[PDB]
């Protein structure tokens, strides 16, 4: 109780921080220093490995400063209780392309990263440094019932079938 | 306690399995046979409906396999309790459309299906088959309070009004 | 218990509020008028602050029938425990730009709106009314532990390593 048991994979990895006493989730940093294209796809690996205790989920999100900024968009991972392997972080560069060139590679921060020798980039490259804070863990109990067929629900609730904006907008 | 009800719609319906017995979700079979574009959005029936009991709410969210090897992008459905309806997911081929032809479809692994039958399709195409595991659904329980105005707070944060990556990077 | 602070920072916010008796959340209004054109980013101003006590998490996250019907994106906000700042709705424009261009505005119905005189905007646009319900806001427990380092695991799950599709598809 009230005792997480996380592992270090490598000299790379860094230990999960909390920002505030009463904030919610552990900064992730990255363990790897990773160039996203535009419209390119990774899991970045971050070398730490959790053991979620049963009857939780970690949920490996993104931070929001990362994502407003920037055009680099993580799926929201479910970390099952017991899985001991390198946390991925599920990353996209939803930046279009546009087939347009560049000589400046982004930052988390959006901006333009200063170079001394000259290099041709796609336009709205990122590049993400090794322990940078690009992600964040929420750890959520959870309810996880057997399941039970049935031919009909037993109450008819106020709700019914309504959804996808059955009410205004 | 510890029982949900589920109500299967169609005989394309199937019931909900969970992966191992610490697992957080019960994977979403997909009821039809989809082929998404590039950049095109469909809600996909399962043809499942489920009674979430007060206090609780399910998140009908993608799976990591899927998601990081496939275009396909689902947002995270949040399933009130009581909602008796067809659980349908909202998904989207998050390709972008470069005008380019291909001969091949994408199935959710990523991989050219082998067809006998010459047919063109636009470059980045998914096929989502008929019984397939494409979502899962994990269930969490909520805090649903009054809502009480208030001119100010009756404490000060530690916090306060910070946010959108105020500390660092 | 069983209360929330809710503070309305100006006169074009308005009070969350939840549809059924047994829903998860609070539908966020928008407090300002905001057109997105295609791939734009943003963050919607809501003048609304809460206080979240300690022990719970915010998630402020889309709505089925908008992020469904239009390619309004939005990325679920992890609100901390103690922000009492305005609630920021990070949004983004996912249509694809195809330099083409249109007469009309959509609304978030996806529908074009009617108006009176001559415009040309870009093919995929968005219009975002003050007053209109975007978003949500869903409450859920956190566990927050103190981390402890150690060099393996005191247990071997069943799971082990495995992830990312291990399982079928
Ligand atoms: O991906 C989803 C999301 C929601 N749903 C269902 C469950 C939920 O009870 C219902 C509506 O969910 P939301 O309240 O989050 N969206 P919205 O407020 O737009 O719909 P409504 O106006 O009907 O509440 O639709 C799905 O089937 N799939
Ligand atoms: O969509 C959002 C997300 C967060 N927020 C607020 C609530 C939260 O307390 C604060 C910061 O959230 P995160 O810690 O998840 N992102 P980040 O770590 O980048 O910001 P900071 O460095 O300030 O913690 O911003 C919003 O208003 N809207
Ligand atoms: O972003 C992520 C998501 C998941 N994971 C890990 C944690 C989880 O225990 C495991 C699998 O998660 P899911 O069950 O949600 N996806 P999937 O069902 O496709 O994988 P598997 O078939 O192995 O369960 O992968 C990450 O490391 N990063
Ligand atoms: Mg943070
Ligand atoms: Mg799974
Ligand atoms: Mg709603
Ligand atoms: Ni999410
Ligand atoms: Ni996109």
């Amino acid at each position: 109780t009230n005792t997480l048991q996380v592992k270090l994979l490598s000299k790379n990895a860094r230990m999960p921080e909390r920002n505030h006493k009463t904030d919610a989730g552990y900064d992730i940093f990255s363990a790897e220093t990773v160039v996203l294209e535009p419209q390119e796809k990774a899991v970045i690996k971050t070398d730490v490995a959790v053991s979620i205790p049963e009857g939780y989920v970690g949920l490996l999100t993104s931070r929001s400063g990362v994502s407003s900024k920037t055009h680099l968009v993580i799926e929201t991972g479910k970390i099952d209780a017991g899985y001991h392997g390198n946390l991925g972080i599920n990353i996209k560069n939803d930046h279009e392309d546009d087939k347009m060139q560049t000589i400046f590679l982004r930052n988390i921060d959006n901006e333009k990263i200063f170079e001394k020798e000259r290099h041709l980039y796609k336009l709205g490259s990122y590049r993400i440094e090794k322990g940078e804070r690009i992600a964040q863990l929420v750890i959520v109990p959870i309810w996880t019932p057997e399941l039970k067929q049935v031919e009909e629900f037993e109450s008819v609730s106020e709700r019914g079938e309504k959804g996808f904006g059955s009410s205004g907008v």
